[PDB]
């Protein structure tokens, strides 16, 4: 592979030179003949292969500290080594979980918040042994995240895969989602993309309110064990009543959002070690809740309505009510957001953090992996600075990769 | 392997075959994706190429190995043996424009694919006679506002030295001033090229809206400028159906798209001139040529007018000023009955294209980068579908600008 490679931006015509494309331990999907760019989504390790795994990781750690080939590092290659060989597997310092943690977050291509990586509050759940134990750790994440509105960025570690039958795993694939109900007739109830997992809690033992907005309980799993229900404290699930700074009748949609976006189901890897529970959690882009949670029409699909009390003509497509609503749906939540002092950012402000995030990045690290197609936010794209700026995307490690659905690997005893 | 590709929102699967014909490389490589960078012969090379596009040709006519096929094939074995190149049949040359817009993984307009008129200009051998045909073309595809697809094929690539082009990237393009005060009177994007035709004996007019005048190379000569005919280059003046102020703000625009920088391959032949034109989606004109910080730039003046509260971002004043700029382009466009399509009917049409080439075609190269439209992505369905993307020929290419490689 060529040793430089060049991404202009159309805009401003700044050109940004990448090297670190060059450690890319993964593969992207795409080849030299196909593209998969727009693809969403494109049993343990040895000891042969944790072996260099680990070495690669510990090097990199070390390298960091400005340690590198020091006798601390050689050491602890060392005992890593011997700790693997006697073990088959080997445990992390906690230095070394917390820039493992740091790390894969940095490298997340498909994250635009990542100006913010090195501010991530880590707490480390290593010892936790029973789900009852991981809720406590998990209400205790919400909580300290949540901070009465001043979100704080966080993650929250469980322990790491032994021989894959005794995965811990939170079974919810975000830690605060609203349920969704079919019914007879065929219509939704709540929201539509959540019917399937609502229906695994109902028959788990969930009591479902059936209303619109119900905070799902947690289904969470410990060492390999069946998973259990917990329900969230209420007070700790800050949310947000959607109102508009214009039209009063905004309000009587009946509309909120929960403060805290957590993703809860995506698997940490570091050093050849597979954490797979690791809910982490950040404040919202505002784009997420306006755009796709609201108007998506998977979703809570709220465009209609919306547009029919703004009175606009509806007939035609070339009349762009759909657009014109979704603006004013947007502009409603970025402002119910700020007036409770609950922090969320408007994709204008992210995106142009983002692209400074990215100069700095190619300037210290010598480049900065970013998906183009979650980058750009879902509406106004081209006026946002991150349409106009070629990316390169490849995967780095430590990292945060998806994982199968539980549901459809446990073995329930 | 088959490849399968998924809408979210509909759940839709559609599998990929088509893709296992690409020779062309993309770009990525199994560790690196480059899904958004915009630019990522001889007897022994241009046989197999000559090959496979007349195999393919006689495949899709239902003659495969034919009598005709085989002489075909013997004929333009013996042209490129002694001449080191050869020329299309007329009905290779239809079908060849027509499969490398249908191959054009960027257009979102790929519907009308097989509506294409083609000119064959390869009789061409002056800027003079290149300026008729290309006046005969804008006035064809104009059709007094009912737009036509078209594109004018001048004579291929032979030696590199004797080249056509059209200098200009569009056929209809608006000229850039760069003022004494540092700003830009006109189109900020085309200052150079502007220059250059001020620098070759144009006389501009100095406005916001100077329809520049054509640059044509022949054969690998100087190029030469031309005037079109006014008559021939049709406008709009953009209004708001709200807003009467709207007309204020001095806004029109040109209605035929025509691009003349890019080269059509066939058969492993090169026609390094060959404008084509469709007709405009909406948000092309409100949102990349009106709203770019780099082009016309208008969000401020119309939130001024707007009276929009322009102090925080998180207001999305630009938002809504974006929303009513592209209501206005759509609403005058429809007014003078000069045809436009919204970035919501063009996606539609889209997706149920791309099932119709899953059927009938086992896939359809697609760049999700350059389909979903640049406002209200998510609302519109092609943001929600998978799409593959892969090189298949006949393709239209990029090419350099003709004025860093010509020797004058
Ligand atoms: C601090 C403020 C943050 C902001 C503003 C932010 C912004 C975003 C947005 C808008 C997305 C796209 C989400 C979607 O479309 O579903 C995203 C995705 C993502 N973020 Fe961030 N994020 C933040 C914090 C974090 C943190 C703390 C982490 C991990 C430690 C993280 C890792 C990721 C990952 C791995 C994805 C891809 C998720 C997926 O593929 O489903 N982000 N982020
Ligand atoms: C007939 C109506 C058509 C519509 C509505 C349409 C729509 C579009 C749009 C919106 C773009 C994006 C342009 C940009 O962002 O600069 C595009 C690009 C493109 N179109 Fe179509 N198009 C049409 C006809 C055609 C025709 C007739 C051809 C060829 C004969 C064609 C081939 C292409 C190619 C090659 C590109 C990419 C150009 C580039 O890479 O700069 N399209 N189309
Ligand atoms: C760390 C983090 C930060 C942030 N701003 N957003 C996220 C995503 C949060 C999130 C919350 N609930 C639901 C989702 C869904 C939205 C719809 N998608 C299809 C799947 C994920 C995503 C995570
Ligand atoms: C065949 C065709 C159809 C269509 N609807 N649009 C196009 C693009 C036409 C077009 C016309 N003038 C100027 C441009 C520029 C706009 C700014 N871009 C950065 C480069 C292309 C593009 C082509
Ligand atoms: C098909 C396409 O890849 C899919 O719809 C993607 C597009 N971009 C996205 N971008 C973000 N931020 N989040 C998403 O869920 C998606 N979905
Ligand atoms: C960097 C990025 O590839 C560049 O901004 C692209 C993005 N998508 C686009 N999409 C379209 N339709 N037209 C464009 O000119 C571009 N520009
Ligand atoms: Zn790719």
């Amino acid at each position: 592979c060529p040793r430089f490679l060049k991404v202009k931006n159309w805009e401003t015509e700044v050109v940004l030179t990448d090297t670190l494309h060059l450690k890319s331990t993964l593969e992207t999907g795409c080849t030299e003949y196909i593209c998969m760019g727009s693809i969403m989504h494109p049993d343990v390790a040895t000891k042969d292969q944790l072996f260099p795994l680990a070495k690669e990781f510990i090097d990199q750690y070390y390298s960091s500290i400005k340690r590198f080939g020091s006798k601390a590092h050689m050491e602890r290659l060392e005992e890593v080594n011997k700790e693997i060989d006697t073990t088959s597997t080997y445990q992390l310092k906690d230095t070394e979980l917390i820039y493992g943690a740091k790390h894969a977050w940095r490298n997340a291509s498909r994250c635009v918040g990542r100006i913010q990586w090195s501010k991530l509050q880590v707490f480390d759940a290593r010892d936790c042994t029973t789900a009852h134990g991981m809720f406590n750790y998990i209400c205790n994440h919400v909580k300290y995240a949540t901070n009465k509105g001043n979100l704080r960025s966080a993650i929250t570690i469980f322990p790491q895969r032994t021989d894959g039958k005794h995965d811990f795993r939170v079974w919810n694939s975000q830690l605060i989602r609203y349920a969704g109900y079919k019914q007879p007739d065929g219509s939704t109830l709540g929201d539509p993309a959540n019917v399937q997992f609502t229906e695994i809690c109902i028959q788990q033992g969930w009591k479902p309110p059936r209303g619109r907005f119900d905070v799902l309980p947690l289904l969470l799993q410990a060492n390999g064990n069946d998973p259990e229900l917990f329900q969230i404290p209420p007070e700790l699930v800050l949310e947000v009543p959607i109102r508009h700074p214009k039209f009063e009748w905004f309000k009587d949609l009946g509309l909120k959002w929960y403060g805290l976006p957590a993703v809860s189901n995506m698997l940490l890897e570091i050093g050849g070690l597979e954490f797979s529970a690791c809910p982490f959690s950040g404040w919202y882009m505002g784009t997420e809740i306006g755009v796709r949670d609201y108007c998506d029409n998977s979703r809570y699909n709220i465009l209609e309505e919306v547009a029919k009390k703004m009175n606009l003509d509806m007939r035609k497509t070339s009349s762009l009510w759909k657009d014109q609503a979704l603006v004013e749906i947007n502009i409603a939540v970025l402002y119910s957001f700020q007036s409770d002092k609950v922090t969320i950012v408007d994709h204008h402000s992210a995106t142009e953090s983002f692209i400074k995030h990215m100069e700095n990045e190619y300037r210290c690290r010598g480049g900065c992996p970013a998906d183009w197609v979650w980058i750009v936010p879902p509406m106004s794209g081209s006026i946002t600075p991150v349409f106009h700026q070629e990316m390169l995307n490849y995967r780095l490690t430590p990292s945060f990769e998806y994982q199968p659905d539980p549901w459809n690997t446990h073995v329930w005893k």
